[PDB]
């Protein structure tokens, strides 16, 4: 997985989804007036709507990545064996599970300060949606218009860090992914100088030698380090719609293809799909690995609204035959 | 600049333009009787119809790629400072100039084979179309549906390659290009054995480490290396849209996105176009920087026929 | 600076010493008796005796390492920013400057379990040797012909990491080091075979392949990783001479040489000494920079005065 | 193998033999008319007398490297599968066996211009020792006081290479090694600045972050890459003993300890001896696995006068 944010003529947030195998993930709506049940708090019948990306299940949206109505942002991405969900609950303290945690901060909160105050006085707990649909770790990006933060709930406790540079992938923790930057400080955009040596001529015979060092593989770490690379030092826009465009292609950098990485199962590791909101506009824009066509769906009841994703390619076809 | 083949279930043969700047490229078709001039040698009134990808100055297509209606490909990628250009005519060669090479071969060879016979009887000359579009360094790709070959005309003569993998980017010459892919050879698509020490406890937090070491910089060689990774092991398709998908994708692993590589100039190198060319359907595949959908235009007069691109993102708003 | 152990026929502990300057150090021997004054704590009158490498000043033995008679081991190393000494005393604790540490520990303790049992309950306190030698960051490996521990002292606590490899550098913090080993599995000490693709034939044209990914710099994190791989996977000595030669090799792949590591005063940091503790033969062996020769002293350990030996600091060439 | 230049105070010139075994490596003087016998040219009964490192054999000094009375020096290292040695006489040449080489070059030559001249005019012919002591593929760097060249005699024939930068390993071929420093370009001996990105604060929490990228294995590539970083970058001496301090120290940077690099036979290779040829006073320095005390000979008869290697560590004990 990788989530990033952006700044241009808008804002920005979105991420690959990377995984061996598709859920039939689909755009789901939630309307201010669908009843959020929760298996050990009270059920909320108003709230914000929201727009992202998972699947229903028993008629509650599962949600991968969703805004609200007043542009926040929350991703869950994979944190396999670091997540410590609580096996007891808290009497003064809201029971949360971990797939009701989108709809809790989402569906209250209005920008990163809010979901910040609520996050640190949640008690996240170790309960599965269902026998087919059991917990797996994650770790959270929540990006609102002006900035973001990383949620990480581990053994020593529930970890808030701002996030500078609104990028976020799997392990390690954050201060870890963070640390990792340091040693590519010397990477650069244009020809570096000759530091080496003056005694030796040494030749540029292409362009692009300054990112040399930059990491290519799709493991976390390197997902991190060239992931922030790409977006740090990405061209400003002159339109949302170039913005949009841009994004797809920051994200394209980290991407999975079909048999790069293969899991403990023999399955290939894939980018299933890519999303990018438009925080102020409230929409959502998406792609999957089946279609590189992006498509669009505006947040503007109190049931569930959905629009499967297309997984076939829609090619432009000039002519027949 | 990245060129690739793939075989699966049709044969593909496709490439990445990167550059500063778009040239207003566009889809140009070269029916069989557009008549073929060149600056040194016989017009050319019948020949195999083309469809590829270039502009049209003084009535002639400029080819940045293009196959043939054999399933022919021919792609020029930049190769500054290396490519040398005689300044003497033979009278032993067909002497040709650069701008001329994708119509003499795409325009006469059905097949590899073919290419490599007229390549080998080949003089590249130094005269540039005109005043305003003047001569760069270029090396080749050709492939069919079977294999490919490298051309690149050095101080040192006319070199045509074998090219086992199916892929070339820019400098260095491709002898070095292959030798630099000998270093990866530790790389795996699969989480490794810790062969580090029996004495250290190393753990696995994530998948793809397999992979560390592999380069992700947009410099020729590290592209050159994270193409060829790609490639090679990339799944293989149940139809020819699950293949076009997957080679679109491996393209997108070398892409150029804007803000990332900045030339001696100052201004912003990226993948202006990427296309795939189904050799065995005559048809072309592409997508721009502005456009992520895939256009499609199949090779089915004596007059060039264009399709310009649109260069705006098409969005499909439910 | 790198530190590293070896368990072998004997069993040994040691460090480069990596600086912009050397400061003068020596071998000192404090005896049994040598008085040890601490800040706030009561004098020790009688205690283990030490050998190790440091400088004298006011009578008061300076070590960057040293062992004891026991064979415990403990040397400090650079941690700039990331050291933290406090400006209090602890309630329940042992209140220790970080000049002081070797000495406390080293003076008392036959073994890492008592060390890491005195450091529970210690506390580093911000007191300064003199104006002219004020305090630097530090954290410390402690080991003896078993195991070894890491102190690092931060604004977090007193922090002890058993040391499964035997390996300190400067900075990051342990769980940093330790975690950065990870994206090193893959290396190896033979040629490894073609997991790239089998669908092209890449070739081997000399050995070393398996090494490839090592990195070869003199940063902190690519002194802990090169050393860790170079020591893990260093062939076994049949003698201790060969143990103590090899140990010599071990430091010798993370040494800085003048020229490649500039400071920002413009001087070049360097190794200005290695060395190697035997522990089992309570025998210090050291090199410097000007000289390859191996020099050897023993632990001068009954009496109440500090004895010094200094650096041969020239080239000791046999002219056959 | 790795062999290195250094211009100071004096000049030098020497290596590390880098092998999983010891031959029982000696000092071997050869004087002015120890008469130098060849399989297939006319003997040389008066010549420059030679310093160097090998073996004897049947009376004949085996050199592994040597400088003559004019300090001008000669090293072979391993090259193999590239080096081709002749099946063919050739009337026009000097018919010379790879273990002649060096005798032939030292003997007669005074300077590396010299050496060219003659090497320009060798055939290395496919002629062994004997049964016990067969041909294994060499190439080598030949040195002075001002420069040095590079032989590689190939299945291409005889190709001499000016060294810009005093350094030898093994394969690949010197052109590929060459090229390959230029990826590492952007290294420092200094702290960089933040060119990744002003909008992160990068932190630095140590001293070497310049040197982040250079390689650390034992491969001849990497050897080469750094063995080249750490003389080009290494300080100047205010001594000749400050040199040959230096030189050690350099070659120590790409030296091979037992138990890192495992060859096809799974024995250990490790520099089994470093040497320092002082050109200018004509003194060899050398050290071994074994012992870390150097050892000086000088250059200062009809017979071969032999040192062997001392392989036990001189301590000093106080
Ligand atoms: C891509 C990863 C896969 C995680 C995983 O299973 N890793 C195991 C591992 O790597 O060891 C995450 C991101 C969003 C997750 C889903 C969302 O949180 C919504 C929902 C939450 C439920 O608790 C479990 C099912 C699921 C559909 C989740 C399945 C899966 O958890 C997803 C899709
Ligand atoms: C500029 C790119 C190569 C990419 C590049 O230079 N990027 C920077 C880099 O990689 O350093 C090349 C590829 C095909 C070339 C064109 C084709 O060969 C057709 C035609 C050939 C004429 O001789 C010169 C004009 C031109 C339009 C050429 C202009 C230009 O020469 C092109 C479009
Ligand atoms: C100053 C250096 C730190 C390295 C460094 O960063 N210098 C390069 C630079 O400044 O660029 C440290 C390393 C070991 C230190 C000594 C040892 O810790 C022992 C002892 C400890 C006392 O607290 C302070 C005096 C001193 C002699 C210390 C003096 C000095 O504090 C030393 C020698
Ligand atoms: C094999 C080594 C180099 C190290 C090596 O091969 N590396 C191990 C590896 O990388 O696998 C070379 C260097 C000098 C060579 C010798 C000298 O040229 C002198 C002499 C030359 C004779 O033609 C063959 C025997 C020998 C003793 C040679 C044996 C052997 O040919 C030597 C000693």
């Amino acid at each position: 997985c990788t989530a990033i944010t952006l700044n241009g003529n808008s804002n920005y947030f979105g991420r690959n989804l990377d995984l061996d195998f598709s859920y039939g993930e689909e755009v789901i709506i939630t309307p201010a007036e669908y009843e959020f049940k929760f298996r050990k708090e009270k059920a909320i019948k108003n709230h914000k709507s929201l727009i992202g990306v998972g699947i229903v299940a028993n008629d509650y949206p599962l949600y991968f990545d969703a805004i609200n109505e007043d542009g926040l942002g929350m991703a869950g991405l994979n944190f396999p064996g670091n997540a410590y969900y609580s096996d007891a609950l808290e009497n003064d303290k809201d029971n949360i599970t971990p797939f009701e945690f989108i709809p809790w901060i989402l569906g209250q909160c209005s920008d990163v300060n809010e979901a910040r105050n609520l996050v640190e006085k949640i008690n996240l707990i170790n309960l599965s949606f269902s026998e087919q649909l059991p917990l797996a770790g994650l770790h959270w990006l929540i990006a609102d218009r002006e900035k973001s933060i990383v949620v990480e709930v581990t053994k020593s406790g529930v970890h808030i860090y701002d996030n500078p540079i609104g990028i976020l992938t799997n392990n390690p923790e954050f201060n870890y992914q963070m640390y990792n930057l340091n040693k590519y400080r010397n990477l650069s955009i244009s020809t570096p100088q000759n530091t080496f040596s003056d005694s030796v001529d040494l030749k540029v015979d292409g362009t692009g030698f300054g990112g040399i060092g930059l990491p290519g593989d799709v493991s976390p770490e390197s997902r991190f380090v060239r992931a922030t690379f790409s977006k740090l030092n990405s061209s400003k826009g002159m339109t949302v719609e170039e913005d949009i465009t841009q994004f797809f292609h920051i994200l394209g950098t980290v991407e999975q293809i079909k048999g790069v990485n293969k899991t403990e199962s023999g399955k290939e590791e894939y980018t299933v799909y890519s999303n990018c909101y438009d925080l102020d506009n409230k929409t959502l824009y998406y792609t999957t690995y089946e279609n590189r066509q992006i498509v669009a769906v505006t947040l503007n009841g109190n049931r569930l609204v959905t629009y499967p994703f297309e997984r076939k390619q829609i090619i432009n076809k000039l002519n027949l035959e």
